[PDB]
Parts: structure tokens; sequence; C-alpha cells
């Protein structure tokens, strides 16, 4: 029974979040908790307050006409109870639900863990026999108790593009919001755990550069080598596979590059000194001992700056 | 209450994605979101637009016979939501409903990570009393929303096979349509992650062939063969296991074979040159060499021949 | 309202596998996606084609009495819909399903992987006021689409045990039958990614033979001897807590007895020539040379013949 | 509507176990799948065989009262099927569900892997207008299947504690029963996969008194300490965190000491060996050779008796 | 349709806890079974002992208005059974509910495994056209049973905050109440599984301070690092990545610092006595015997007081 009408019927939609959590880098979804809020204009609803009994009536679902509002991005159907449904003198009717969904949205990690993520919750609705237009009633979509937290993420901001996206599909006009959840990873902890001992196991690896015994230096190179694949496990089990490449994607495999020519170096050095050539093994390493922090340091400026500064 | 029919009543089918995700290789299953839409002509239902009321009249699913269509290769029946029904004068109906479901289907690992996929969603009807046939009509079919993405996969198309599998049953026709998406896996991290690495480790297994210390040479062929074992299991775990030979499961195989004979090697070497037989031993050394970058690069195009080029 | 009957009332079962997937090897479960199709005759719903209507009624589940068939071994109650009810003219009703459940079997892993299994689908019903035995009708027990396909296995046959298990529980007679779908492991993959794996690791660790080098013996036999724990940590985590031995179980744990009197030979080796007495040692070496392969493959004729062969 | 009553209800327990499964040793919890079966006195319902129908007429549950019987140490309410309801001629009503639930309770790992368990599932009834007491009854309470089995357990037996404790919580009488299933593990696996291994690497951790090279003891006995840390990780990983001290947590920690002073021996006697102060070294060798062995054999009686046989 | 009012209406709250389970220190959620018990005055209720029957009467809620109480910080909509409704004849309802819900709390990591948390349970209700007000009856607040138990936690008391934050949401008044469940970490099990291995392991990387044996030192202080890096994994993946420093986080990564100096020190060592410096080299060795352990238990009394001592 939708409203009968002269014109787009306007759902005013707000969403206020509750409680925001599972943040799954390798599925890209997140779950969300919320107050969904939508009013709209049924004025076969209209009554008189003196004469009509009191100043709102209130229904249970089954009696109005509701909208059917879907979240484009979801895995499955949004788990709602109904809080309220108000009829408003004029004909206005304010329901509010409270419900939860794991949301879909696709995530960037091109400066994980150095990145930053804007969510998205999309509403549509689609119209039959009278058109539906979604809009945002500011005040209703302020969205967010103080005590929200996403583990593990600073919460920049919830808001909403005020205007929908309106188009067809199947031959029917269907309307859609988006709702934007910007949000900057913590990133923290990720230097003592990871990116701090990564760069200890290299300099171990090549304190190999003060030392003449290739067993010592096999030993060092390879055994550093093998801690960094451990971390290039640890970290690469926790994110998604990417078309692209990550910025400690990137200094990973860096890393791998300045470990095999390290072992090309002991190896060479080990060479030319059984050649009885230590003149030229002992130039050799003299020259790593500067070139390869250095080059490192380089590598990383010219590295940071194409993931960040450009 | 089926609708009393002169012969079989063909239901139209269509599905429009409009969430992919979850692709499970361990599984072979993945999770789809999508329109199911539905039309048939029931004239019980035919009506008058001038004398009764409006143009087209709505029914929710208690009121009309629909057609029961199920999924054959899902782990349990969808989850759907029916988002409209309307009759038009005639006795068309039109069903909409969005669903949800995880479909099983087969994936063929002998090109993985390079490897192609097509899913399949399958949908059968049961026939009662008077045959039903489904079939697609290209409109409501077309299927992915141009944001359907699947994780670590591209989504090159969704189609539908438009002639139907009717076949017998348990004493009842059957009628079987075939939806299907056709993906390519990303292997890009692969390359970064897995392959590079792989190689890394197995020439710095080589650099044993430049000298002429047992210790050290153990000590390289042993850890770089620990690394290896490490990647094939963290390669194996995250893939099914076949009846046949993957890709990159010959691959890795082969590079057991290659550390192995380099084991042998390096022992017959130390063997040699103890049983004061340098001269066999330095020419074994430096024909090796030569010898393992060749029969390696010789094996790889032999076996990516074998694999994609046949 | 049970048909009121002048005997015990034969119910006739079938089930058709549509999908067979998630054997989990741990948990000794599997599941399973089938039609369920009972008959029985309730004379009450009997009919005249002529006076009454048409050929065959149909009816919705509350209309008529319907069995209670419950599957014995399954975790939770079977996700079952409704597909067909069809009475006949004499009161013979055909009752279609399609249900989904996990059923729980117990596997024998004493010739894993290479092993075969019967899986088992028990299904009671419960007597009342009437007796119920279950029975199998042997055409609606064709059990198999030609697409069921249970990953890593093949699938050898579905069949039922044609006489019911009728027996007494909690003062009422039950009927239970017995659907049997037997299965075998695809063994190949295990043998390039496990068996050979640990075959190669221990020949590496028998180059030790051939070297008098202490360090590097130790070196060699401790390295692999790590790689075979990691193989058996690999194999056993993806086993369930076997009361009795597998086979695999057996030849890793062999493996462990040849890596520690590896460790002892070496041992005894570097003393009995830092004794100055490396005349023995050099023999006791020379020796094992021989008797490592000899007693391998020795153990394993005995131990492959006491498993599959007896 | 309670049975009108001039006393306590007694309501009669008995349940009959038809699967077990899942025992989660980190969770502490099991999951079953069984009969309850309640019976009482509601007089309304009597009535005469002659006058009435039949002997004994069937009911489905909204019909009658029936007392609500909650378990109490379990996750969620348990997911039940009503089989069926019988009133006697007399107003006894017999009282028939399948239930499967996931049960909560405690296990002890003081002894593990040799501890044996008491799993407890417990029932309260909660008054109302007349206590409700629950009792057992030993006929329907009687064991599990033939065929019921916990993987990696043996079921010592399945019995019910006959009196009830009743008790207050908050203002009414709540009448709760003790049904307890006792069970054993099964230690056997963990002989070959843990024990074994543990001893052997550790073991050849001892190895390195018959040797006096520096390298190839610091090799070993570090070695050999890895593959310690690799099962402790292994272990510690499948069980829970106890304020309490378990035994293969005692004889793994115990070996973590055995391993230290085995390497402050190892550096003792280099240290003394390169003061040239052979005698003392090697004589400090030779006393461990000995010690070693003792301590830990003598440590482990010890142990052993601390734990089990007491 | 709330009972008709001249003032706020006062729902009387209370929880008793039955189960308590499955605190999850990544996810920062713990999962609760209790009983929810409301009360207030709706007079419509009223009725006369002597006319109608008894004493109270009892409702399905169906039937009569009950308040919808929400839990705040909870994932999905709490399962629940209506235990009981008793109206005494004064209009007073006595409402009780058996629920379970998994709550999130944040959990503060900067002491673990010394770490004590309270956990929160906060109930809103939602004003309409009355004011609600929630308020706690101490006496079915009582909240434990002596069972409860939480695995690894040991549970200090569970109180209600009795006042409740009235505020006002979207133009209504709600009003929210604080239960608090106080646990503290039993830590002992991380002593013998973490802390205590973690030192050993380090003092056998110290060692090398009594070796002169460049290769002996690398072998020994590199496999204790990689021994420590897997300490670290196994430490950070049973926790969350938090924005602060957890005390046993700073302590692994003080070791971390200790292992690259050690490093650093063995290096130079060596080069000093490749360089015919011998007397300070081994003077620096000397001094590094007693500086590495007093600066760690300085560094220890320093952090240990930070974190607990404020
Ligand atoms: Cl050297
Ligand atoms: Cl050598
Ligand atoms: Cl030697
Ligand atoms: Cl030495
Ligand atoms: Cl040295
Ligand atoms: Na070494």
């Amino acid at each position: 029974p939708p409203p009968i009408a002269d014109e787009p019927l306007t759902v005013n939609t707000g969403i206020y979040l509750i409680e925001c959590y599972s943040l799954d880098d390798k599925a890209e979804t997140f779950k969300v908790n919320a107050f969904l809020s939508l009013s709209w204009k049924d004025r076969r609803l209209a009554f008189d307050p003196v004469r009509s009994g009191v100043r709102v009536k209130t229904y249970e679902p089954e009696a109005i006409w509701i909208p059917e509002i879907r979240f484009v991005n979801v895995e499955n159907a949004r788990d709602a109870d109904v809080v309220d449904i108000s009829v408003s003198p004029d004909g206005t009717v304010q329901y509010l639900e409270r419900f939860s969904a794991r949301v879909l949205s696709p995530l960037d990690f091109r400066r994980y863990p150095f990145d930053s993520q804007t969510l998205h919750i999309y509403l549509i609705v689609r119209s039959v026999d009278t058109r539906n237009i979604v809009l945002a009633v500011d005040l209703e979509k302020v969205g967010k108790n103080d005590d929200v937290f996403l583990t593990g993420w600073d919460i920049e901001s919830f808001t909403a593009v005020v205007k929908p996206a309106n188009f067809a599909l199947e031959d029917r006009l269907e309307s859609k919001l988006d709702y934007q959840l910007r949000i900057s990873r913590q990133y923290f902890s990720y230097i003592p755990n990871i990116i701090l001992p990564m760069l200890f196991i290299l300099f171990i690896s090549w304190t190999a550069f003060w030392s003449t015994s290739y067993i010592a230096n096999v030993t060092l190179v390879v055994s550093t080598l093998a801690a960094h694949i451990a971390f290039n496990i640890l970290v690469e089990t926790n994110l998604p596979k990417t078309p692209y490449m990550t910025y400690t994607g990137a200094i990973i495999f860096m890393i791998y590059l300045f470990y095999f020519v390290a072992v090309i170096e002991v190896t060479v050095q080990h060479y030319l000194k059984v050649e009885s050539q230590p003149a030229r093994a002992a130039s050799i390493t003299r020259a790593s001992r500067i070139a390869f922090p250095v080059v490192f340091l380089l590598a990383n400026i010219i590295l940071a700056f194409l993931f960040f500064g450009f």
C-alpha cells in the first residue's frame, strides 16, 4: 500500500553507530551495530490532535506500509529489531530500528600499515508504482557514541553523502546513499613487533662485512635470511592478496634483494681470498661496509617518497 | 494450487550479481549475493485494468502460487528476502527476491597461480501435475553490478546458458539452468611473496659450487633446503589436495630434486677431495656451475610448455 | 493421526545424493545435501479417480499425518525443505524433501593416506500405537548425481543395507536403516608433498656416512632431523588422535629411530677417531653405508606387509 | 496452567546419549546429542479408557502444561525437537524430546595426557505456584548408545546423581540434577608423536658429553633446544592456561633446565680447556655422562610420583 | 502501548550470571549466560485474587506490554528464553528471562599477563510517550553462582552502578545502567611457558662472553635470536594490536636490543682479535660478562616500576 502520490517519495535516513568492530583485513569486511532511522509522509495516516485522540499514534510494522530499505554491500541481510514506529499528526511516520550487519567494503593496502581507509555503508531503496528517493537527515545521522571504538584503528569521522545516486536497475528506479566511516590504522604496534626486528636482523646480517670467516658469514647471512622469511610469512598471512604492491610489501622485497647480493659479496670475497687476491677481496668488503647501509637508506627514501610523498 | 495449464509453464529466470566474496580454494566454495528474478503466466490471476483499481496489482508470497526454484550446488538452501511480486492484467507474474548463498563449484588447479576458473550456479525446478521448465530472459540476467569484486580475482564475465537441461529424476522431469561466472586469479602478489624468494634461496643454494669447504656448503644447502620446505608448506596448506599435479606443485617438486642432487654433488666433491683427487673434484664443481642453471631453465621451459603450451 | 492399521507400518525410504562435501578427518564428520523420499499407505486418504476430482491429490505437510524420520548420527537436526507430497487413489503417500546435514561417522586411519572408508547415514523412526519399520525402495535409492564429488576422495558407491535393524529403545520399538557411502582417499598429492620430501631429507641425512667431519655431520643429521620433526607435525595436526598406530605414523616413527642411531653412529665414529682408533671407526661408517638403506628397505617391507598385505 | 497441586510436582528425568562429540580442551566444552525424557502427574488430564477413545492419547506441546527444564551449564539454550507426548488414563504424562547442546564443564589437566575427566550435564527446573522438583528415573537414563564415541577418549560410564540440590534462587526454589559422563584420555598417540621425540632430541642433546668440540657441542645442544621449544609450543597451544601445573607441563619445564645446565657444562668445559686445564674439564664431562641421565631419571621418578602416585 | 502514567516508569533490573566463558583478548569480547529480571507497575493488569482464580497470575510475553530493554555493547541481539512472567494483584509485573550474549568491552593490556580488567554490561531502555527509567534491585543482582568461572581468569566481583545515566538520544530519553564484572588474569602458566624460557635462551645467548670463537658465538647468539623471535610471535598472535606499549611487549623489545648489542660486541671482539689487539678485546668481553646481566636487571627494575609502580 505505498502512499498514493503526485511526486517522488522522500524517505529520510540516518545512521547512528552504537558499536563498531571486527575489521577483517583479509576479508575486507567490518561489523557494525547501529540505529537505522527512517521518516516519510503518508498522509493517509494524518490526523487531528484534538479530534483524534492524543499527539502521536504508534503502529506496529504490519499496520503501516514501510519502505523496503536494504544495505547494498553486505554478506547477508542485516539482523534488525524494530525499536519504534510513530506517526505524527500530519502523516509523518518516524521509524527506528536497531540493526547489525557485516559490511563488505574494499581496502587500500598500498600504504599499509600506514594506511587510512574509508568504509562505506550503502543504502538502497527500490521504487514500484511510486518513486522512492532516499535522503539524509543530518540531525539523526550524526552517528556515533563517544564510546565507539574500532580495535587497532583510530576513528576519524562518520558522515553521509547527501545527494543520492539515482539510477535504473531492471526497469525500475533505485536510489542509493553512501555513508562514510573514515578510519586510520594505528601503525604503532607494527614498529616494535615487525619493522624494528626486521631492521635488526638485517643489520646483524651485514655485520659479516667486518668478518673474514666464510662459515661465520654464511651462518650469519642465512640465519638472518631465515628470520626475514618468517617475518615475510607473518605479515603476508594477515593480509589479502593484492594485485598491487604494498609499501611494506615493497620494503620486504627490497630486503630480499639486499640479502641476495650480501650473499653474492661474501661468496665473492671468499673466492678471491682463496685466489690469493686478499687486496681485492678486502677492498670489496671495505666498500660494502659503506655501500650497503647507504644504498639501503637511499632506496628507502626513494621508496617512501614513491608510496607516500607522490 | 499450480496455474492450470494447456502445456509447460515456462519460468523465466535471471540473476543479477550484487556482491561476490569469500572464494575458498580449499573448500572450493564461493559466496554470492544477488537478485533472483522469476516470471511466469498464471492466468487465473489475470484481471481488469479499468474495472479493478490500478494498472498492476501486487501480492505477497502467501497469496500466489510461486514455483519452487532450488539451487543445485549449495551447502544450504538460499537465504532470500522477497523484494516484490507484481502481476500484470493478462496474468503475467513478476517475482523478485534478493538472496545470498555459498555455492559449491569445483576448481582446476593445474595452472595455479596462473589458473582461470568458471564458477557455476545451477537453478533447478521440479515438476508436479504439469511440467515446469526454467529459461533465461537476458534482460534480467545481465548479472554483474559494476562494483562486484572477488578479492584476489579478476571477474571476466557473468553469463547464462540459454538452453536448459531437461531430464528425469525420481519419476518427474526436472529442469536445470547453468549460470556461469568466469574469473581469473591475480597471480601478481605470488611473485614477490613466493616465486622470487623461492628462486633466490635456490640460487643462494648454488653459491656452494664456487666454494670448497664441506661445512659451509652443507650449511648453505641444508639451510636453503629448510626455507624451501617452508615455502612448499606455506603454499600447500592454502590449496586443496588434488588427484593431479599443479603447476607450482611441479616446479616446487623439481626444486626438491635440484636440492638433493646438489647435496649429492657437494658430498661427492668433498669425498673426492679427501681421496687425494682434486682434479676430478674441481672439474665436477666447475661443471655443475654451468650445469645446474642450464638444466633448471631447460626443465622450466619444458614444464611451462607442458602445463600452459599444451 | 497415524494411519489406523491392521499391521505394522512400512515406511519406504530412499536417499538421492545431490551434494557431498566437507569431509573433516579431525572431526570425522562430513556434510551432505540430498533428497529424502518417503512412501507409506494411509487409507484414510484414499479416493476415487472418477468421482473425486482426478488422478492424484496433493497436500501440505499439515494436512497429512507424516512419519517423523530422524537421522541417528548428526550434530544437529537436519535442515529440510519439503519438495512434494502426493497421494495416490489407494492411499499411497509419496513424500519428497531436500535436506542438508553433517553426518557424524567414525574413520579408520590405520592405512592413511592410502585408505578407504565406509561412511554411514542412519535413519531411525520411532513407533507409537502402530509399529513403524523403515525400508528402502531400491530405484528411489539410486544415490548419486553424476556430479557428486568429495574433495580429495574418489567415491566408489552409494547403497543401502536392505534389512533394517529393529530394536527397542526407551520402552518402544524403533526401526533403524543403514545407508552406506564408500570412498577411497586420493593419496596422489601426499607423495610429492610429504612422502618424497621425507625420504630426501632422510637420505641427505645419510650422506654423513661418507664424511669424517664431525661438525658437518652433526650439522647434517640435526638439520634433517629438524625437517623430519616439522613434517611429523604437518601430518599429525591434520589427523585426529587415534588410540592405534596409523601407517605413516609408524613410518614417521621408524624414521625417528633411524635418525637416532645415525646420531649415535656419527658420535661413535668421532669418539673412536679421536682415541686414535680410526681403523674401526672407518669400518663402522663403511658398514653403515650399506646397513642403513638395507634395514630401511627391510623395515619398510615388513611394515607395508604388516599394515596392508595382512 | 500448572497441574492442580496439593504438594510439590516431581518431574522424572532421563537422558539417553545418542551421539557424543567435539570435546574441546581449550574451550572446556563438549557437544552432546540425546533424548530428554520427562514424566509428571497432571490429573487435570486424567481420563477414562472405556468412555474416551483409546487407551492412551497424544498431544502437541502447547495443548498441555509442560515444565520448563533448562540445562544449567550450557552456552545457549538447547536445540530440541519434541519426539512424543503421551498421557496415561490416570493423568500421567510421558514426554520425550531429542536435543543437542554444547555443554560447558571444567577439565582437570594436572595428569594430562594421562588424565580422566567427569563431564557434567546439569538440569534445573524453577518453581511457580507449587514447588517443582526434578528427580531421576534410572530406566530411561540408561546408558548411551553402545556405539557412542568421544574421539581420542574412552567413555567410562554415564550415570546420574539421584538426589537433587533444591535451593533458593531469586526468591523461588530451583531443583537441580547432576548427570555425569566419566571419561579417560587416550594417551597412546602422545607417546609416538610427543613423548618419544622429545626424549630423543634430549638424548641427542647429551651426546655432547662425548665430544670435546666446542662448536659441535653448541650446534648440538642449541639445535635440540630449538626443537624442544617447538614441542613446548605445539603442546601448550592445544591447552588452556591453568593456574596450576600440568604433568607434561612439569616434564617440559624440567627439560628446559636440563638443556640449560647442559649448556653451562659445555661452556665451562670449553673454558677450562682453553685455560689449559683439561684435567678437570675432562673430569667434569666424564661425570656429566653419568649425572644427566641419572638426575633425569630420578627427577622423573619424583615427578611422576608427585603427580600420579598421589 | 505502555502503562498509562502520571510519572516516569521505573523498570527495576537485575542480572544473575549463571555461566561465564570465552573471554577473547584480540576481539576484546566475552560471552555470558544469565538471568535478566525486570519489574514494573502496569496497573491495567490489576486483579482480584478471590474473584479470578489465584494469588498471582502468569502471562506469556505476547499478552502483556513488556519494556524493550536492549544491551548496549553486544554484537547481535541476545538469544533469550522467557523463564517466567508473574503479575501481582496491584499490577506489579515480575519478568524473568535467561539470556546469552557476547559483550564487547575494551581491555587494558598495559600490564599483561599481570593485568586486571573490569568488564561492562550496559542496559538501555528507550522512552516513548512516558519516561522509562531503568534502576537496579540489588537482591536480584547478586549476580554470581559460586560456580561461575572464566578460564584463565580469577573473578573478583560482579556488581552494578546504582545510578542510571539518563540522557537524550534522537529526541527521546534513554536510560542506561552499568553492570561491572571485575576479573584479574591468571598469569601463572605464562611463567613456565613464556617468561622463563625467554630468559633461558637469553642467558644461553650470553655464554658467548666466556668464548673466543667467532663461529660458536654467532651460532649461539643468532640461534637464540631465532627462538626469541619465535617467542615474540607466539605472544603477539594471541594479543590484539594496541596503540600503546604492553609490559611484556616492552620486555620483549628490550630483549631484542640486548641481542643486537650482543651481536655488535661478538663482532667487535672477533675484529679486534684478528687485528692483533687481544688485550682489550678480551677486556671488553670480560666487562660484558658483568655489564649485560647488570644492565638487564636495572632496565627490568626501571621498566617494572614504570608499568606497575604507577
Ligand atoms: Cl673459512
Ligand atoms: Cl671443510
Ligand atoms: Cl671435525
Ligand atoms: Cl672447537
Ligand atoms: Cl673462530
Ligand atoms: Na653451524
